[PDB]
């Protein structure tokens, strides 16, 4: 269904947007 | 530090992202 | 109701990005 | 400067997320 | 480099947040 | 339709995501 479509595609962003937090991180370790 | 800190703010981000997926499946089923 | 908290997350996540704003302003700054 | 751009930017998205919000609020009040 | 990254991955967001705009839209069709 | 709208806001979201991903380009550059 495509609720379900749309919850999965938010896992996806969430998962990208940890991924930036780590990279930002990595910035201020700089 | 400030980096340090917008990067834990975008983490409580994704946290809210996946609350809202979890109540989307919710009202499917 | 389901799509209330829907909502109120979304408010969540605009005050965390505000935050973040404020933030970029005083690396700026 | 450009920081100060996306800030800029940033604060426009809290906006708009708040305009989502209150949308859904109104689907579910039918 | 991180930026250049952090950049990509914000790419690949907004990306999928048209396709969540896409199934939306979808949803609206039935 | 209200879902409608929600769309065009995401759809605004992700051009702001983009202008964003621009700028950190350009801070990069630079
Ligand atoms: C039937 O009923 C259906 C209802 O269906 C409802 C569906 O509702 C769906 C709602 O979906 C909502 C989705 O929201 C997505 C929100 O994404 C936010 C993304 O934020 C990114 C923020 O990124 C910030 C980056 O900042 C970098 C700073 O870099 C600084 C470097 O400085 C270096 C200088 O030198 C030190």
């Amino acid at each position: 269904g495509l609720l379900e479509e749309i919850a999965q595609l938010l896992e996806e962003i969430a998962k990208l947007l940890k991924k930036i937090a780590w990279l930002l991180k990595k910035i201020a370790q700089g």
